[PDB]
């Protein structure tokens, strides 16, 4: 019952029933003129001050949440790429908030990077607040995907021609490398945005995942998480499970 665990539990419980959007930021493998662009082909560290700051935050989140009782053999390239993506994902969120003149304190968000059995690296984002309504989901997904595709093409470490860069930009947009949770529906039919309950989804699902500590990563594991209150960021796997237990 450290103050950090109690604080995280209380912060989530107060937001147990807050409706929020659920997004996934992802990438997919691309080959352009024989050039292979994989999940970790986005390793430029762009020298924009905000991005640099966000990347430092990811690094320090990793460092503080690391359990040294146990060895961690995650590849250095994998960590670097995840830190970069954390910065890029957040840059996208913050760009859209600016478009809507949303003061950051009026938003609650949670980010968790995971490795899926089939899709590999992806990043879950929950985000919402008083300035949000369900009907805005589609617009949010589209805007986020604009920024995500733009940043990915800027961060790509593969030497690309201009035609290749443009093609990559259009693939990331057309193939929806940012997804939005909707209710299940028929392909033809309307797709309704499905809000999730912030605190509950975090405590009863995201905090239940196993921490990735190897390369290759364990399927279904998490790399790194953070939230707008800096509440869960530094928690080790064991502490995360204590939060779920106390939350219940
Ligand atoms: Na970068
Ligand atoms: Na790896
Ligand atoms: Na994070």
């Amino acid at each position: 019952y450290s103050d950090e665990v109690l604080g995280a539990t209380n912060w989530l419980k107060e937001k147990s029933n807050q409706e929020v959007f659920s997004f996934v930021f992802k990438n997919e493998n691309v080959q352009l003129n024989g050039k292979d662009i994989g999940w970790n082909s986005y390793k430029k560290e762009l020298q924009e001050d905000e991005l640099k700051s966000l990347q430092r935050g990811a690094e320090t989140t990793w460092d503080q949440s690391e359990d040294m009782e146990w060895e961690t053999t995650v590849d250095e390239m994998t960590k670097k790429q995840v830190f970069i993506f954390d910065s890029l994902v957040k840059k996208c969120l913050f760009e859209v908030l600016n478009t809507k003149n949303i003061f950051p304190g009026d938003v609650n968000w949670f980010v968790q990077h995971e490795w899926g059995k089939d899709q590999g690296w992806h990043c879950h984002v929950l985000i919402g607040g008083k300035d949000f309504s369900q009907a805005q989901g589609k617009w949010w997904r589209r805007q986020l995907n604009v920024y995500w595709s733009r940043w990915l093409v800027t961060a790509c470490n593969v030497q690309l021609t201009p035609a290749e860069r443009i093609k990559l930009r259009e693939i990331a947009e057309d193939n929806e490398w940012v997804t939005l949770l909707t209710y299940k529906h028929k392909q033809t039919k309307k797709d309704y945005t499905k809000c999730v309950l912030f605190g509950n989804m975090i405590a009863y699902y995201f905090l239940t995942k196993k921490k990735i500590s190897t390369s290759p990563p364990r399927d279904g594991g998490y790399f790194l998480s953070s939230d707008s209150g800096w509440k869960t960021n530094f928690l080790k796997e064991g502490e995360r499970h204590l939060v779920s237990k106390l939350y219940t």
